[PDB]
Order: structure tokens, then sequence, then C-alpha cells
């Protein structure tokens, strides 16, 4: 009798997915790490050489966290002393190694505690941020040029984002953008002077006698937001003038009338940059397209080139307005936008014409534009088989939009329904990454004839291992509610018997534009629960969920904590109707937005769920950050949406928790969903005399991701679910 | 069949103990609040009159928290807008009502947010502290004289204590001391300039968008302490034109050489004050006796009148050097000190002689000196029947120390073995308060022939109610360890059957000088556990416990977390061998110091305990306050006691928790034992992969005493214990 997939299997990673992470360094070569060597591969033929021997930095004296080769291949940037900050931010030390001289550079070193560093896109210039100011090095061994003097910790951020811009706008710490050949350096400056601070304790190692108070500028909903300015400096002038001028590009008048955000920066040509701005009320966005004026040294944005993007039903974009993809001449661009039927499709714009032309259409959506050549646009969508949870690569002929080829659909239709892609520098080659429903499969292809060159990684090692394991299966299907298809997945125990009644765990996220029903292969907690504990683990994408049109996505506009919550309850009712679910043993759990929905469900009075677990939940929208929250909720003012902000809190449902078993879990150093949010849930439950289970994680953040804390939380939750389901 | 004492009975106070809280106002009369009316009683005859009608303040407009009648009976101070601070500190608003003219004083009112107020001991002067400064009013309707001008929040404290002096030295917020007839006002001034601050979050009501950070000057072990100065002001020579002159009395040279504390202030006569100072290494204390010089207006403390009190085996005093009790002329005094056998007895001192004479002796201790006349000294001791956990009132004939009379031992030997006492102004009368083993009993007596005048309150109402309840019993007894007796108590289930096996919960405190085995009648959580759940609740007084001599008490000197922890394990081991204890079901619990011991016991690897609960535990001594911790531990420096500080932590025992069920509980707003302490425990257990149960209480402090949190904690703990013991 084959073993099952156990909790220790999951926690110890005994069954490991192999990846194939390559780095394109040109149109036909990529870098690959094998046995701590860096190998260079020829894409066409598959032959390789040692780029950098594993032993090169044995006497470096530091463990190297990561590396970055300069575009011209002359230098390598070595990252060490890595210290994580938020989701994307960190600080580190850096050395530069001269590849031709086979020597480490010892003069004019990048300082310690550097916040961000990037090569220019061509050559070997560097820009870096240190103590919140921008510096540029033209040559790796030569003195830096200081670009800004206003940097001030927690106050003025030059070339890097503050907390909210990092998390909600740019999904990145970096706020600088080199022009295509590296002449210009564009950057944003954030001013957080009047932004309130979140403060929480950090306990550190037990040696620390007094806890530290962490203080972060963080605008909660309706609070004072950071302000932003945008600048461009000519780096080619740096060695000729004592103090090169950063030229400001100001937001349009339609943005300056009130609070606003900078939400996109994309260079079009060597002398043309596009910027998108978003009103604090996030249903109106403006793109400016700005040209360098050689005679004046200024940047001018013609109103004839300004593009408006607005929504009447919701916010703009999935999580932000989409990025433009410019044709080589910079005179036109492609952008994903919601069409008249509410489906996101590719629109083609001339820079000085306001009406665009849709080049794709249908009741499905484009997920991303991946590459653009003179003859073809390459994009990912969920068109194939009308499955919103599948992903395939397509190629559209620019001279003939009727000519659309699916590049991945039929490669291995049984094994592979969810692709992402990695193109070489001028799209001569592409790596396809299949992530399910079978084992991930990595392959290489030539763009010239769309032929498969070779399999890079097929996970045959893991396949072999898993043959000895009673693995669960996955069902992906839909139910019809109010004449609309809503998709669900079930992780089903091995030897699933439809004539039996199984306990069911509803695994919930359900945030706006979320997707929890898909074709991705996962080895996770659900695998164990199904394989070992014979629990069905289900997920459902109801109103508010993504990739299915605006009618579904915008259904929760200004009304978080309503339809997406009800639809999870209704999903559980529907799963009972299916006949293989023990109605006495239905649980629900979720993390983050999923913790909020879980708590709302457990507090609803539905009687459907026996028990549930919320991990790091939102409990009240006024506690969460402005950019994310206001996107869906508008402002917490009597004139806008305060009534709904107050009506959608977990705390107001406290009395209903008498009907359920609840486990509430939060990390004490969560900078994102503050521990405050669960502190207020627990206090409300205490106040109405409701017993529940609790667990804090000392010094853990929103990920609760440290090795020991990760193992501890899943161990704790497993005991809780098993007790609830009367499982020995 | 009759009901049991249930968890709801404990939580809703179904069975209430009656008290008789009186306030002596003279040698012959006392005040007693009855039906919200203040009555005055004649002690000799027990007749009364209405002193102040309940309805006098019907239109007052505020809920009155408390009252204080001036010593001359002419005024009543009305306390309202009460806002708690720490254990003893609070602020309030005050009004004064003139009892003769039947009117509120509206002129020159005491300000809002007053920190401390006190009548002079004679007449009706007032001293109050507001915004950290001292003010005096000679008449309730006249303007105040500002005494000090240096008061500064969290920095300079005039006439009030800082956090550590409040909690650890004076057990009071007040640092003001009127002379016996009100001529002089003595006060201390604390300076916390370089004391580090503990910082923690306070979440407040749900409406508060950003948590507040509370910051309290709090010296952890080894940290910079507050400094202190002492002053005396003449309140009879205050002027409206000139600022008051305060006369400083400086500490002796033997204190000024390093860190020290002011630990006692006791007026001897109208012109003589005593102070005791304590070294930061709390085994050396010095009393100065200081006399007013009418010609210089200075206070001189003759060196011939200095009294040194030191310890070679531990610290000085039970929790601080004891208070002196001066004779009428103030030329001599009585003080409890540890004799050559290490038992605390009354010593008689002449103000200018070095040697004192012990007037009591034996293998038992004096608990307190209660009254002094020219003929008798009245004291409480545990001499009777050699029971260290019993308390009785004695008088000793000052002309013949062989003549000692027990005044309470034989009044009701079965019901009453634990007394406290309240004497009238010149000891003409005394109220005895019996608190166990039977129901509390309040009686009034006259000193001249020790007549038992009358019964004030016999709790006969409660007795009648309890007849219909299956109440537990209490066994008080001893075990021998190493030729020494150590006392324990057991709360035994109703109808206790010594041929049955009961589960046993060990209820622990075990701090230095603690006593958990006594003759006191209590209605508490243990009553419920025994009465309803049939659990034996045991407590044991081992090494380090009080009231049994320094051999026992000082056994843990410089070594907290050693013998007192081992002795609890040994007691349980012994209990576990008794015929009526189920050795498979032994649990341990404690709060505060008891939570530390519980945690150290559970991390000991003993195997004796199935489960335990730690509430607000200390986890590492370097996290607790200086005055308490260093008293027992010295300084956490390599040259002193750092090594023992480092190996007496809960965290180092984390691995040993693998074979026990542990519930760890802590209030997030604990200003005393910081949440930090439990935060470091949880992290240690996570780090070794030990599962446990946790509960935080949002915004609760060391008491976890709000009505809702108190009910919630005891409900949660009851579930945990019942689960542990397999109880339905
Ligand atoms: C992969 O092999 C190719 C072709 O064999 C290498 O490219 C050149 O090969 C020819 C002879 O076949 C010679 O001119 C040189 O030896 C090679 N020049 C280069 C580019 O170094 C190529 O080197 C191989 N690629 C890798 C990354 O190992
Ligand atoms: C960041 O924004 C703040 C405003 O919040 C600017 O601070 C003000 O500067 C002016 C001078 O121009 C002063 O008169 C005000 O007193 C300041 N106000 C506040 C609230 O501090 C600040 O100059 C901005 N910094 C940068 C570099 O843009
Ligand atoms: C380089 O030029 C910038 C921009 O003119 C200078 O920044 C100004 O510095 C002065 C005085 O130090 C301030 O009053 C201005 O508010 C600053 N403006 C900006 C945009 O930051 C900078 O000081 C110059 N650096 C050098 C070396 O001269
Ligand atoms: C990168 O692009 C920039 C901007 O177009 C080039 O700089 C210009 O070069 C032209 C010559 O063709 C001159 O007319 C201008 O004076 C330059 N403009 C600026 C703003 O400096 C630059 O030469 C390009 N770099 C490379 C390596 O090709
Ligand atoms: C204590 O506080 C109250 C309220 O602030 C004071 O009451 C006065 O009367 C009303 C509200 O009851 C306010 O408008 C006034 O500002 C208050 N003060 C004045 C000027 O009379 C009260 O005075 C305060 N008590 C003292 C002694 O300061
Ligand atoms: C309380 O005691 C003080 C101090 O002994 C008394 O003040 C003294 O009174 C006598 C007059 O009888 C004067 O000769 C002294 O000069 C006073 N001394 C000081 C220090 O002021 C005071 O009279 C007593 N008051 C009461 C209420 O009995
Ligand atoms: C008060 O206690 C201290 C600490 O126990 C005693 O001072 C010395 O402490 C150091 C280590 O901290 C040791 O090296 C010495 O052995 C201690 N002194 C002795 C006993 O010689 C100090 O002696 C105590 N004071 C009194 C009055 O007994
Ligand atoms: C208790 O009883 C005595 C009488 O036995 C009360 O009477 C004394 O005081 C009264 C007013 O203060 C006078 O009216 C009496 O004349 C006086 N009697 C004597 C001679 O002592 C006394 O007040 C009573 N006490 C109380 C508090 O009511
Ligand atoms: C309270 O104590 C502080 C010392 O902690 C006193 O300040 C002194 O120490 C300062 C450094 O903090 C020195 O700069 C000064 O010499 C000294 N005094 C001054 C001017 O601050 C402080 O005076 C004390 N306050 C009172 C009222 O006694
Ligand atoms: N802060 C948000 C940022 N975010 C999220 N999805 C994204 C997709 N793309 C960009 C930013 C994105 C959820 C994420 C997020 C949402 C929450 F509601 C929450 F409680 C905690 C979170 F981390
Ligand atoms: N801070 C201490 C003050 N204290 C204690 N007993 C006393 C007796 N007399 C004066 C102060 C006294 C225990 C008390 C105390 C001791 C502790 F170890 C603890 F963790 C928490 C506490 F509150
Ligand atoms: C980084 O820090 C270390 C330790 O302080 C130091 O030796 C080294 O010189 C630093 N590097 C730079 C570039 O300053
Ligand atoms: C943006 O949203 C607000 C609130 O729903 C609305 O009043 C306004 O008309 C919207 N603007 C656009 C461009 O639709
Ligand atoms: C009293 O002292 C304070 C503080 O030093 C001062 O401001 C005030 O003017 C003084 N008053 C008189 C009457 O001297
Ligand atoms: C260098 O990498 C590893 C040591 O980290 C070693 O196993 C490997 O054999 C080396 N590379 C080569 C030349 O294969
Ligand atoms: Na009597």
């Amino acid at each position: 009798t084959r073993k099952t997939y156990t909790l220790t299997d999951y926690l110890k990673n005994t069954y490991r997915l192999k990846l194939y992470s390559l780095r394109w360094i040109s149109d036909h070569e990529y870098l690959y790490k094998q046995e701590n060597n860096i190998l260079v591969f020829n894409a066409e033929y598959g032959n390789s050489s040692v780029f950098l021997e594993n032993s090169t930095f044995d006497e470096f004296g530091h463990s190297i966290n990561d590396y970055s080769i300069s575009p011209d291949g002359q230098f390598i940037l070595l990252e060490y002393n890595y210290v994580k900050q938020w989701r994307h931010s960190y600080t580190a030390s850096y050395d530069i190694y001269d590849l031709n001289k086979r020597q480490l550079i010892t003069e004019e070193r990048i300082p310690n505690n550097t916040q961000w560093v990037t090569w220019s896109p061509v050559g070997h210039k560097l820009a870096y941020v240190w103590n919140n100011d921008i510096y540029v090095k033209i040559e790796p061994n030569l003195p830096s040029y200081r670009i800004t003097w206003t940097g001030k910790e927690d106050i003025i951020y030059n070339g890097i984002t503050d907390w909210v811009y990092e998390e909600e706008v740019f999904s990145a710490y970096s706020a600088l953008w080199w022009s295509p050949n590296g002449t210009f350096l564009a950057y944003a400056q954030f001013n957080d002077t009047e932004v309130p601070l979140i403060e929480y304790s950090f306990y550190s190692d037990e040696s620390l006698q007094y806890p530290k108070t962490v203080r972060v500028p963080y605008p909660k909903a309706g609070a004072v937001n950071p302000t932003v300015k945008f600048f461009v400096v000519n780096t080619d002038s740096l060695s000729s003038v004592t103090n090169a001028t950063s030229i400001q590009i100001t937001a349009p008048a339609s943005m300056l009338i009130g609070d606003h955000y900078l939400c996109d920066v994309t260079w079009a040509t060597q002398e043309r940059i596009s910027l998108q701005w978003l009103r604090r009320i996030q249903n109106y966005s403006v793109m400016d397209i700005c040209d360098y004026d050689e005679s004046s040294g200024r940047w001018n944005c013609l109103v004839a080139r300004q593009h408006i993007e607005m929504s009447t039903t919701g916010w703009v974009g999935r999580f932000r307005p989409s990025e433009p993809h410019f044709t080589l001449d910079g005179n036109s661009f492609y952008k994903i936008i919601s069409n008249e039927e509410g489906y996101r499709h590719i629109c083609y714009f001339q820079i000085d014409k306001k009406d665009c032309t849709f080049i794709t259409k249908g009741t499905w959506e484009v997920i991303g534009i991946e590459a653009l050549t003179s003859d073809y646009l390459y994009y990912i969508s969920n068109e194939y088989k009308g499955m919103p949870g599948g992903r395939n690569l397509y190629k559209i002929q620019l001279s003939d939009y009727t000519k659309v080829t699916c590049l991945s659909c039929e490669l291995n239709p049984e094994r592979c329904q969810y692709y992402s892609v990695s193109f070489s520098k001028e799209a001569k080659y592409y790596q396809l990454r299949c992530s399910g429903p079978g084992l991930p499969l990595y392959t290489l292809h030539s763009s010239v004839n769309d032929k498969g060159l070779r399999v890079l990684e097929d996970n045959s090692a893991l396949d072999k291992m898993l043959q000895n394991v009673q693995m669960p299966s996955k069902k992906l299907d839909f139910i019809i509610l109010n004449e609309t298809k809503f998709w669900y997945q079930m992780i089903l125990p091995p030897h699933f018997d439809k004539s039996k009644k199984y306990p069911l765990l509803l695994d919930v996220y359900a945030g706006p534009c979320s997707q929890k029903a898909d074709t991705v292969f996962r080895l996770n907690w659900a695998t164990y629960l199904a394989s070992t504990e014979n629990i069905i683990v289900a997920s459902f994408d109801g109103r508010g969920s993504g990739y299915q049109g605006d009618k579904i996505m915008h259904a929760i506009n200004r009304r978080l904590g309503t339809f997406e919550v009800e639809d999870q309850i209704e999903a559980a009712r529907q799963f009972s109707k299916m006949g293989f679910v023990d109605n006495k043993r239905i649980a629900i759990w979720g993390w983050s937005y999923g913790g909020y929905v879980t708590s709302m469900v457990l507090g609803s009075g539905s009687g459907v769920f026996k028990c549930g677990i919320a991990v790091a939940p939102v409990s009240r929208w006024e506690y969460y950050d402005s950019v994310y929250t206001e996107r869906y909720m508008g402002l917490p003012t009597p004139e806008d949406n305060l009534d709904h902000y107050r009506n959608s809190t977990v705390m107001s449902r406290a009395e209903n928790f008498k009907q359920v078993e609840y486990l509430l879990i939060h990390g004490t150093a969560d900078d994102n969903v503050h521990f405050q949010q669960s502190a207020q849930i627990s206090k409300a439950l205490v106040d109405v005399g409701v017993d529940f289970q609790a667990m804090w994680y000392t010094d853990e953040d929103h990920g609760i991701a440290s090795s020991t804390a990760h193992q501890h939380i899943y161990t704790h939750m497993s005991h809780f679910i098993k007790q609830c389901f009367s499982l020995p």
C-alpha cells in the first residue's frame, strides 16, 4: 500500500518541483546556474560553456545572494549582506567584478546599505539609491555623481518607492527608469511628510532588552497620502557639468486639481517617455507622452498625445492601468483595455489619435502582452477552450489581425493548459513554462519557425517519486448561477468515491480580480489534507473574481464584504447538493483577503460551516492602506462611502461567532495587514463572550514565511481542522 | 440533591462575601457607609447617627467614585472622573463640600486631572499634585500655594512616584508625607531623565484608525534608574508674594557613593522625621533621624542617630526595610528586623544607640506592628500552633517582655485562624477581621480589658446560602524535605473519597516571600474546579517562601528559577504518590511570578505534569524591572550575576516542552510584565517546533481584569484544563 502525501512531506519539501530559471543576456544566449557554476547556453544548438566557475568567489569572504551581469557583458554586480525589508524592498552590499581583467573592483565601491542598484540597459552605467538619494556611476571604478540632495529617511524618497507605492502601485522598490540606450535617467520622488505612521513592536533576538518600535509611513483609508514628482536627468552631461539639472515633468491639470498617483512610466524611444497618472478616485487615468526638446533642454507633453482611460462601472485596470507597448518608432502603442462588453483586449493606438482599434475580441481576456516585433505581437490569454483559469501564448500578425496562431495550446493539451513565457532580447527565441495541470514542463523554441528546439526540464525525477504516492486528483469545473458560469476546483482524495460523504474545506481568497480555480499543479497543504486526511479542499471564483469580464469583476465595486462573501457561502451550499459532502463537516479558511472573507462567512449566521481559520485577516477597511482599499471602496467619508466601510467590518458580526469554532492567527510584525486588525477582532469576540482559538507569531510579517514559523502554523492549523472533523 | 459551585457562580459573584469597612475618625468613633449614607458610630455603645445623607449629592451631576472626610469633620472631598493609571496611580477631578454650611465650594477649585490629593492629618489643609507639581491649600475655598515648579511629564515627579517607585518601593502613587499636626509637608522628587522607556501598542476602541504607542519610563534589570531627592516645606509660613522654600535633606555619604533608593519615610514627632535609604545592591540600608532646627530653619540628621540595617544572606526586609514605630516622645522606636536565627522579630531601638533589644523571639515571625501605647505594643504574628499560614493579634507588655497575651487566638479557634486588625486613633478600640478558615467575621473590641464588645458582620446570610451548595474543603498540612517542614494546602472536592483517584492542579506563585498555603477562606476559580469538576487544587510553599525565617526565604538569593521551581516539582511528585491522586492527570498553573515558575517547571523535563497554563509570565529576568529583580538577582553584569540571569530563562528550556500541553496567555497592554516576555517564549517554542496553545488579550494589562476579559480568560482556561483531564 503506497504511502500518502503527508504533512511532513509538505513541510520538509521531500517532493521537489524542478524549475528552469534562465537569464537571457542577448538574442541567442542565456545564463543558467548549475552546481553553483554559471553556465552560458547557446539557444540555437543547446551547447554551453562555463561563464563563471563556481569557485571564483571562494575567498570572497561573504556569501553571495545574487548577481547581475552588465548588458555589455563586461562586468558582474555581486549582491551580498542581503537584508529584506517589505515585499519587494531590501538593502545589500555590492561589489563589481571586472570579467575581462578577472578582478574585483576595490575603488569607489557602491556603499553599504544600498537600497537599489541597476545597470543601464546598454553598456555598463550604474544608477543606485543610498540614504534615499540617487547616484550614477558612468564607469564601475570611477566616482559617483550625486543626482539628488533631498533624500530623508521616512520622508523624501528619490528613485525608490515608499511603503504604499511599493506594495500597491509599482510592485517594486525601484522608482527609476533608464531610457533605452541609457542617455536619460527618469525617476520619481515621493514626499511622505504628512503621512501618518503605523507603529508596532519588534522583539528581535532574546538578547534585546527593550523591544524596538517600528515606525512606517503608511496611509490608511482616507488618510493623508504621499505626494509625488517626476524628473528626468541627462546622464551623458554628468562629466561636463558640476551639477546636472533634473528636469521636472509635471502632472496634467486634470490630476493637479486633487490627490493623485503616478501609476506607470514607460519609455517609448531615446527621446520620448510616457507616464500614466491616476486620480485618488481611481476611475480616471491620464497618459501623457512627452518629447525631449533639444533647443530648450525641456520635456514637453502635447495635449494631442494625451490619452484618457476611465471606468463607469469600477476602477481602471485589473490592479492599476495597463502598461503601453510601443512600436519601434514610438509613434504607436498597444495596450490592454476593457472593451465595450467589459472584456480586456488589446487596443492599438496612434500616439496623436484618441480613438484606438481593438485587435482582439471575444468573451475571454488578454492576460498580458509578452513581446512585440515589427511583424508580430505575442500575448497570453485564457481564450483556449473557454477556460478562464487556463493560459496560452498566441501570436497575432500585425499586417493581418485575422491571422492569430496559438503557439502553446496543442503542444501537450493533457499535461499543459497554463503557460507563461520568456523571450530572448529581440524575441528570436522563447522559453515556454507550463505549470499545469500535469507536472511543470519547460521547453525552448525558435520564433523564426515556431519549432520546439528541446525540452529543458520535464520533472521526470519527481514523476518517478510520485508514482509511489497516493496523490489526490483535481477537478476544475463550473456551476451556473443566475445564468452565469462560476468556476470551482476541488482537490479530491485518492480513490475518491462519489457514494461517500467527505469532509470539505473551502479554501478562500476571493479578493477583487482573484482567481482560485485554475489549471496549475500545486504541492501544498491541500495536497496533504486530501491525500492523508481524506478531506476535499474546494475553491470557488464568484462575483468580484478576475479574467472573466467586468460584469463579474466590478460586481463588488464600492461593496467589499458583500457578494464575494455570499458567493462563498452559496458555493458551499452547492457542493453539499453534489452528494459526496458531509454537511456536518464543512470548514472554511483563508489568508489575507481570504482571512477577511473567512471571518465574514463565519460571522454571517449561515449555519453552513462548523469551523474556520483566518490568517492575518483584514477586519475593518479603514485599517487597510489607501491605494488598495479606496480603489474598490472610494473614501470613508459621509459624502462618499463611509456607511459601507462601517457596515462591512468583521467586529460587527461578533455575536454570530457563538455558532462556530474559530481560529485566529496573525504575525506581530505584519507591516501590511497590521496586527491591530486581529487585535480588534479578538477584543470584539471577548466583549460578547465568544470563545475561540488564537495564535500570534512573534516578529513574523504578512507571509508568516520563516522556516520555523511556516512549519509551526501549518502544524497548528492541521490539528485544528482534524479536531473539527473528528479525525484521529 | 444540591447544586455545586459553578464557573458562572465564580464569574457572576453569586455568593458574595460581606465586609465591614470602617474608618476611624477619633479614639471613640468611626465612619461607616450604609445604603449610600455615611453614618458615624460610637465604638463603646454601637449607637449611630447619620453623618451625611445619600441624597445630598442628588443634583451633583457626576458619578462620585469615592469620598474623603477632613480629619476635623468640616469638609468632604468628592472624587469623580476617575481614570486608572498603574496598580495604585490614577487621576481624578475633585470637589469639596462644606459640611457646616451645607454647600459645594465653587472658588479656587482643585483642578481636573489631579494626580494625588490628601488632607493634613489634623484640621483641613490639603496638598495635591497636578501636572507633576505640588500645591497646598490652607483653606478649601482659598487659592493654592504652588510648592514646586519643576514638574515635567515622564521626567520630573514632585510628590508622586514614577512607575518603578509606585510598583516596587512605596506601593502608592503618593510621595507626600504630612507631619503629625500638619505643620510640615515632606516630599520626594524623582528624576527619570535617563531611564529608558518601554513602548507598546494600545489599540483602543475600534474607531481609532492608528494604534497609539504607550511610552513609560521603566528601568529593566541593570538599566539606568531614576534618581531621588527629599524635601520638607513649612506650610505654616507660606506667602502669596514669595515662592515657598523647600529644605533638602540629602542621603548619607554611604548612599551617595553610588545608585540608591529612598525606601521609607516616617515622621517621629512634630519636628523629627526618619528616612531610610537603600543601596542599589539591596543588602545595605541606612536610617537617618532628622530634627528641625528652629534657629536656622534647617533639618539636621546627627550621625550618632544613624541606624544601619544589613543582610549577609540576602536582601533587607521582606520586600523593603520595615517601617519604624516611634514612641510618643520620639526618643525610641520599635522595628521588625531579622534576628541572628533569621526570624523576623520586634527590636527596640534608642534613637542614639547602635544596639537594639529584641522584645520577641522564637521560630515564627512577627508579620506587622499594629499599635503602640506607653504600656503595650500590639502586633500580628504566626506564632499560634506553629502554623506559618495563620495570623493572630498579640500584645506585649513593654515593662515585662515575658508577658505576651494572644488577643485573638481563642475567640473562635475552629472558624478563625487568620486575623487582621484596625485600631482607633489612640488604640482605645480595635476591630478584628477574621478571614478564615470559616466565613469572615468582623468584631469590635476595647483595649482596656480586651472586652469583645460586639459582632459587626458575621456573614450569616452567605452561610445560609452556602448550606444549599456542595462546597469543597481545604486541607492545610506539611511535608518534610531535608529535615525541614514545608506547608501545602489542598482544595478538595465535596464528598472527598480517599479511595478514589482525582486529577490534581498545582496552583503556583512561589515568588520570594510568597505564601500560598494558608487558613484564608476564598471563593475563586479553584472553588469551582473542586466543587463542580472534582479536581484537587493544591498549592505548596517551598524554598524562597515567606514568614518562616531567612533560612527558607533567602535560599533563592541570587538564584531565582532554581530551588522554588525544583520544590514545586518535588511537591507534585509527593502528591502524585498519594493514594487519592491520579498521576496521569497532574497539571500546573500560575500567573505573573507563578507563570514564570509554571513555565520553568514545564520546561524542566520532569515528566510529572501533563499540561500547564502560564498567565502573564516573566520569561527572562533582564526583561523585568530593576528594583524587584536586582533585589533577588544582583546586577546582570559579568562581575556580578550575569551567568545566572542567562541560564534562568524560560526560552532555554523550549525543547523540553515537547512532552507537555502548554497554554500561554498575556495582555497586550501589560505595563508590568511586558508582552515581550511571552512573545519571546512563543518564538523559542516555534524555533524548536513545539506545538502549544496561545491567547492574547487586546489592551488588557497585568490584571486581565476588565469584566469581559476576566470571564473570557477563566472560560478559556477551564476548557483547557477539562480537555487535559478528559472531563466532559
Ligand atoms: C556552441 O557551439 C558553437 C558552434 O560550435 C560555438 O560557436 C563558435 O564555434 C565555431 C566553430 O564551430 C568557432 O568559431 C568558435 O569556437 C565558437 N565561437 C564562439 C561564439 O565562442 C559556441 O562557442 C558554443 N557556445 C557556447 C556558449 O558554448
Ligand atoms: C515635502 O512636503 C512638505 C509639505 O508637507 C514640504 O514641507 C514644507 O516646506 C515649506 C517650504 O517650501 C515650509 O514652509 C513648510 O513649513 C513645510 N511644511 C511641512 C508640513 O513641513 C517639503 O518642502 C517637501 N519636500 C520636498 C523635498 O519636496
Ligand atoms: C545641485 O542642484 C540642486 C538643484 O538646484 C541643488 O538643490 C537645491 O539646493 C539648495 C541649497 O542647498 C536648496 O535651497 C534647494 O531647495 C535645492 N533644490 C532641490 C531641487 O533639491 C543642490 O544643492 C545642488 N548640489 C550642489 C552640489 O550644488
Ligand atoms: C542615445 O540616444 C540619445 C538621444 O537620442 C543620443 O544623444 C543624441 O545624439 C544625437 C546625435 O545623433 C545628438 O543630436 C544629440 O545632441 C544627443 N542628444 C542628447 C540629449 O544627448 C545618444 O547619442 C544615443 N547614444 C548612443 C550610444 O547611441
Ligand atoms: C474641569 O473640566 C470641566 C470641563 O472642561 C470644567 O467645566 C467648565 O464648564 C464647561 C463644561 O462643564 C466648560 O465650557 C468650561 O470651559 C469649563 N471651565 C470653566 C472656564 O469654568 C471645569 O472648570 C474643570 N474644573 C476645574 C477646576 O478646572
Ligand atoms: C504643630 O507643631 C509645630 C512644630 O512644633 C508647632 O509650631 C511651633 O509652635 C510654637 C508655639 O506654640 C512656636 O514657638 C514654634 O516656633 C513653632 N514651630 C514651627 C516650626 O513653626 C505648631 O504650633 C503645632 N500646631 C498645632 C496644630 O498644634
Ligand atoms: C551585598 O551583596 C553583594 C553581592 O552578593 C556582596 O558583595 C560581594 O559580591 C561580589 C560579587 O558580586 C563577591 O565577589 C563578594 O564575595 C561579595 N562580598 C563578600 C561577601 O565579600 C556584599 O558583601 C553584600 N553586602 C553585605 C552587607 O553583606
Ligand atoms: C451615642 O450615645 C450617646 C449617649 O449615650 C450620645 O450622646 C452624647 O452626645 C450627644 C450629641 O453629641 C448629646 O446629645 C448627649 O448629651 C451626649 N451624651 C453624653 C452624656 O455623653 C452620642 O452622641 C451617641 N453617638 C452617636 C454617634 O450617635
Ligand atoms: C534630572 O536629572 C538630569 C540628569 O539625568 C539633570 O540634568 C543634568 O544632566 C544633564 C544631561 O542630561 C547635564 O547637561 C546637566 O549638567 C544637568 N542639568 C541640566 C541643566 O539638565 C537635571 O538637571 C535633573 N533635573 C532636575 C530638575 O533635578
Ligand atoms: N496589498 C495588495 C497588493 N496586491 C494584491 N494583489 C495584487 C496584484 N497586483 C499588484 C498588487 C497586488 C493583494 C495585496 C493584499 C490585499 C489585501 F486585501 C490584503 F489584506 C493584503 C494584501 F497583501
Ligand atoms: N512587581 C512586584 C511588586 N510586589 C510583589 N509583591 C509585593 C509585596 N509588597 C510590595 C510590592 C510587591 C509582586 C510583584 C510582581 C512580581 C513579579 F515577579 C511579576 F512578574 C509581577 C509582579 F507584579
Ligand atoms: C561595508 O562595511 C564593512 C564593515 O563595516 C567595511 O569593512 C567595508 O569597508 C564596507 N564597504 C564599503 C564599500 O564601505
Ligand atoms: C468615479 O467614481 C465616483 C464614485 O462612484 C463617481 O461619482 C464618478 O462619476 C466616477 N467617475 C467616472 C469617470 O466615472
Ligand atoms: C516662582 O518660581 C518660578 C519658577 O522659577 C518663577 O517663574 C516665578 O516667577 C516665581 N514667582 C515669584 C513670586 O518669585
Ligand atoms: C563546482 O561546483 C561544485 C562545488 O560547489 C562541484 O560539485 C562541481 O563539480 C564544480 N563544477 C564542475 C567543474 O563540474
Ligand atoms: Na459582646
